[PDB]
């Protein structure tokens, strides 16, 4: 084995050759000189984080206030119209005229719309009437529905006025308590190719934006009868009913499921109330779908357990509605002592359900439902499950109605996918009360229930339009959260459902992504989250690990967080801004000739002498649309520049001027430096990616192999080389599909830095692609049999070797071609690994299309800053020798080891690719939960409530 001095000399020579080639071919110094030469076509402007955060929060507050005004006006008009309405049953003679969706009878006339095409809504809509959706099980000929249409036909004028006030208005909707939902503008309902599995089961009374406004958060505890007398069809009905009941809960509600058969016990691992999010609800459903019926019944022990679990106060709760929902069939036990012991003051409601078809006594069940301020329900078949499990929100809404005026508060819901194919939206909510005979105080019996719920939608793209990012760098961004910790805005939130567990095969759920799951978790992150949840203002500068856009690299970077609360609402907004992005360049190019030249630069027929130009698809104009092809997008851009005046009445001037300035600088670089040395031996392509959104590859034929995102803010190598302070080598993918490795080369990148007035700016990155053949020629200058020589980057991705068998698989993770060496050096502190979870992932349904899944990812990086390593790879029965050695000014390492053949010891390979996992364990996250702050306004237990109408004594 050669000594360490010769190894150091070899590594020094290789580093010198590689770094010299990259530096001379790229042109970092030339680009920096070109940037600094003018200093008169642009101006440096600061990015004051606090002012930007305050302005964005103010804009968001103003938008939400506008939506709240619209909701209040709609609710007032609806209440006033419903108050003065005459009941009638003569709909045969006089008909109600309305347009119905999901179509194509006496008393109803239908309307044929025009359905023009609109750009905001991604479908065809009409602005002359409001569509009406009536669920399948609701017959549109009944007198209740006819009266509903008759008195709701007055909302169209206020809808039109609302849309005239703010043309950017999205869907407006009134969901009635009778089942029908009237929305504006008119548009046909949804259908998917009329497949047999495309039945419309939509019911507005079950939508979360309706439930969150129909009542207040609760502390439900589902008590399930699992005695022997319930086995059969009724047990299956009970399981389905419990699942449907759990489907009505949200994040603000807390729930647990218990069972009793001569003994009361929990149904799962929780043992107490849990926040009832997607994971906990999935656990509860899976636990309740595995219960068996046996033993005698004992209501006293079960109710004692249910009351005991509601008096904990040692855990996180809601303290707003303690309700016990019993699911049973029948019995003869009333258990007066338990109710007189645990609630003399009727502080806990008891709802009772009799499930199945049987001949058991239902008297004591109704007595339990009527004594406590509860209700009694019957579920004899699967058909009644949908309706007879969402009716408890009428009982829970009586105190809110009795409170009345002080309960008219606009609430905003979670982020969810619109059912009419609009993306990610949030819905405002305001209930409407029934005030007929209010000035005479006559009935006050049917006035304890709400007419319905009104809603208005705001798209997340409207939120993103209020937080511009192109004055920042590719590493700075906004993000906002709600007091539950979930994310309202983030670059890592995608229009996909949240995955739960491993998908096993034989828009209903919300998109709830926590802040600590959209990024890498850290103690400072936890402190910042807890501090901004409580509506504080702060700023914190620290150092943290950042994952690359392509989930294979992790780099250490300095970050700064600045968070303020959004006034009026309950959201908090932050702004992550790296230290080198406190200043930006604005273009002061106000002159015809220079702009004309910089625009002529982009002509597609100049690519011979200007490289293969790309262009980021940005909103440069209102009339310009991102074409997603970039071959005609640049043509449209050139046409607009050629014909439209540079005044830009409807277009940003800053973005256009920035693009022109970057085009001029990049063309100067290409024409003055790259074009001189046309052919370089080891270089296959020379590229440059700028901040304004222009990327260039000099050999026009090399552009066809440039498979990079035209949006320079989405290029992983751009961000990676901005974070690092040296040359960055990017490893090609293993095989995928398409040219690579030998065809393309190896990408080396370096960011340019300028000090124009003592201020650090990084406005571009450049680099080259290296031919594999010449690199191998200079590496051997072997296919040996007793010595292995490999080169890896920070990440363990093989870039070159000497066996000519490793070099065929270039870019593959080194832990799959030589497991023992990688495992050994992963604990010599030369490599460190981070494991994280991704929830918005799709996996092939395994051997239990695609389904949502959770994928665990692992990334590797250099742990200890030591330039040399040594030791012996004693695997047992042999002893290999290795001299791992890093390279300077580069993220590469050089390894020389004994051949694998000499040691028969074979170990298991370790994989860096994502693994379809099922964790983390939910039974542990509830013992030490995160920090949350629930709502304070709670409406319950009003003494004027009648509650004389239970479900038993009336029949
Ligand atoms: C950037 C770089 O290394 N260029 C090299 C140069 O140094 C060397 O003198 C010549 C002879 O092979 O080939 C070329
Ligand atoms: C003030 C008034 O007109 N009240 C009646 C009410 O008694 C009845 O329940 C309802 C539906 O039948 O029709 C209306
Ligand atoms: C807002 C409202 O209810 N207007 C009603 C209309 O529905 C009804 O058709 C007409 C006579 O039938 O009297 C008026
Ligand atoms: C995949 C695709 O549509 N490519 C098109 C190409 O055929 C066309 O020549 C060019 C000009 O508009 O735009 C792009
Ligand atoms: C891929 C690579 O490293 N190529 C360089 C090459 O530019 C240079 O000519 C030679 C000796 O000067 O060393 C090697
Ligand atoms: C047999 C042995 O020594 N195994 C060690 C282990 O104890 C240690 O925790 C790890 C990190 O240094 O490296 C390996
Ligand atoms: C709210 O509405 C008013 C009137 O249309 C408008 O001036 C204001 O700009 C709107 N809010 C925002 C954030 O645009
Ligand atoms: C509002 O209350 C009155 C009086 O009890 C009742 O007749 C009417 O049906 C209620 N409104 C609706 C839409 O049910
Ligand atoms: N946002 C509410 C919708 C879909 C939903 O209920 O999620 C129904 C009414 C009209 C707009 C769409
Ligand atoms: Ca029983
Ligand atoms: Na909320």
């Amino acid at each position: 084995f050669p000594s360490a001095v010769t190894i150091k000399s070899w590594v020094d020579k290789m580093q010198e050759d590689l770094v010299t080639l990259a530096k001379t071919a790229s042109g970092v110094h030339q680009l920096v000189d070109i940037y600094e030469k003018y200093q008169d076509l642009y101006t440096v402007e600061p990015n004051n984080a606090r002012q930007l955060v305050e302005i964005a929060a103010r804009d968001i507050e103003k938008l939400l206030s506008n939506r709240s005004k619209a909701l209040v006006r709609l609710a007032l008009e609806a209440e006033k119209v419903q108050a003065a309405h005459q009941w009638r049953e003569d709909f045969a003679s006089n008909e109600v005229v309305y347009y119905n969706a999901k179509d194509d009878e006496p008393g109803s006339q239908r309307i044929k719309p025009v359905f023009i095409d609109d750009a905001n809504f991604r479908r065809q809509v009409s602005y002359q009437h409001a569509a009406v959706h009536i669920p399948t099980d609701i017959y549109e000929g009944s007198t209740i529905v006819l009266n509903e249409l008759n008195w709701t036909s007055a909302l169209d004028d206020v809808f039109k006025k609302n849309r005239e006030e703010d043309p950017s208005l999205l869907w407006q909707v009134f969901g009635s308590a009778t089942g029908l939902a009237r929305y504006y503008p008119a548009s046909p309902w949804v259908d998917n190719s009329r497949t047999p599995n495309k039945i419309d089961l939509y019911d507005v009374r079950r939508r979360p934006w309706y439930i969150q406004g129909a009542a207040s958060p609760k502390d439900m505890l589902i008590l399930v009868d699992v005695s022997g007398s319930v086995s059969g069809l009724t047990l299956k009905l009970i399981r389905t009913s419990v699942s449907e009941m759990l489907e009505t809960l949200s994040d603000d509600d807390f729930v647990n499921v218990a069972s009793f058969n001569s003994n009361a016990q929990d149904v799962s691992c929780f043992q107490h109330l849990v926040q009832a999010n997607v994971r906990n609800k999935k656990v509860l459903k899976d636990a309740v779908n595995n219960i068996t019926a046996k033993g005698i019944t004992d209501y006293k022990k079960g109710f004692s357990f249910a009351f005991e679990q509601l008096l904990n106060y040692n855990v996180s709760r809601a303290n707003c509605n303690k309700i016990i929902m019993l699911f049973t069939d029948g019995g003869e036990e009333r258990a007066q002592e338990i109710f007189a012991k645990y609630n003399k003051d009727k502080k806990v409601r008891v709802f009772t359900f009799s499930v199945g078809q049987h001949n058991y006594d239902r008297g004591p069940i109704q007595w339990m439902a009527c004594e406590n301020k509860g209700y009694y329900y019957e579920i004899p078949s699967i058909g009644a499950i949908r309706i007879n499990t969402q009716e408890y929100l009428d009982v829970l809404g009586r105190p809110m109605v009795l409170a009345g005026d002080k309960a008219k508060q606009v609430q905003w819901t979670n982020v969810y996918l619109d059912a009419l194919e609009l993306g990610l939206v949030i819905t405002g909510t305001l209930p409407v009360f029934n005030i007929t005979g209010q000035f005479e105080n006559k009935t006050n019996l049917k006035n304890q229930l709400i007419l319905g719920v009104m809603g208005v939608d705001v798209s997340l793209e409207d939120i993103k339009r209020l937080t511009p990012r192109f004055t920042l760098c590719p590493n700075g961004y906004y993000f906002a959260i709600d007091p539950n910790g979930y994310v309202l805005l983030h670059p890592n939130l995608q229009p996909k459902p949240i995955g739960v567990g491993i998908p096993t095969i034989n828009s209903q759920e919300p998109v709830t992504l926590d802040f600590l799951d959209a990024e890498l978790e850290n103690d400072i992150k936890v402190e910042i989250r807890n501090k901004m949840i409580d509506g504080e203002s702060g700023e914190k500068t620290f150092r943290t690990l950042v994952k690359s856009q392509d989930e294979r690299y992790i780099d250490k970077g300095n970050r700064t967080y600045t968070w303020t609360p959004v006034n009026g609402t309950d959201y908090s907004l932050a702004l992550v801004l790296p230290t080198y992005s406190f200043y930006y360049i604005k273009a002061k190019i106000e002159e015809t000739i220079t702009q004309a030249r910089y625009s002529e630069t982009l002509k597609p027929d100049n690519f011979e002498e200007s490289g293969y130009t790309f262009l980021a698809p940005r909103d440069y104009c209102s009339d310009l649309k991102p074409s997603d092809n970039n071959t005609e997008f640049l043509l449209n851009f050139n046409e607009f520049i050629d014909r439209k005046t540079p005044n830009n009445p409807s277009c940003n001037t800053d973005l256009i001027n920035r693009v022109l300035l970057d085009a001029g600088f990049t063309n100067e670089l290409v024409q003055n430096y790259w074009s001189k040395q046309k052919n370089i031996k080891g270089v296959k392509a020379r590229f440059v990616v700028t901040d304004g959104g222009i990327t260039r590859v000099y050999p026009k034929e090399a552009g066809e192999n440039w498979q990079e995102n035209p949006e320079t803010y989405e290029d992983s190598f751009y961000k990676r080389s901005l974070d690092n302070d040296n040359y960055v080598f990017t490893a090609p993918y293993f095989n995928k599909s398409g040219p690579g490795a030998y065809e393309s080369g190896i990408m080396v990148s370096k960011a340019v830095e300028i000090y124009i007035q003592g201020k650090l700016l990084k406005p571009a990155v450049v680099g080259i692609k290296i031919d594999v053949n010449s690199w191998i020629e200079n590496f051997t200058k072997r296919n040996s049999d007793v010595m292995d020589c490999v080169i890896l980057d920070d990440g363990g991705f093989l870039l070159m070797a000497n066996h000519d068998d490793y070099t065929n698989q270039i870019g593959r993770f080194f832990g799959e071609i030589d497991p023992s060496l990688m495992r050994h050096l992963v604990n010599i502190s030369v490599y460190a690994f981070n494991k994280s979870y991704d929830y918005q992932s799709v996996c092939e349904p395994g051997a239990a299309s695609k389904q949502s899944c959770i994928t665990e990812q692992t990334q590797y990086f250099f742990d200890n800053d030591s330039k040399s390593f040594s030791g012996v790879l004693d695997c047992g029965n042999c002893s290999r020798i290795f001299h791992v050695e890093k390279l300077m000014n580069t993220n590469l390492i050089f390894i020389m080891v004994e051949s694998k053949g000499t040691c028969p010891c074979d170990t298991r390979l370790l994989i860096q690719a994502e693994q379809t996992s099922d964790g983390p364990d939910p039974c542990d996250m509830v013992k030490q939960p995160r920090y949350r702050k629930g709502p304070d306004v709670c409406f319950d237990n009003n003494v004027l409530e009648d509650y004389t109408d239970c479900g038993g004594v009336s029949g």
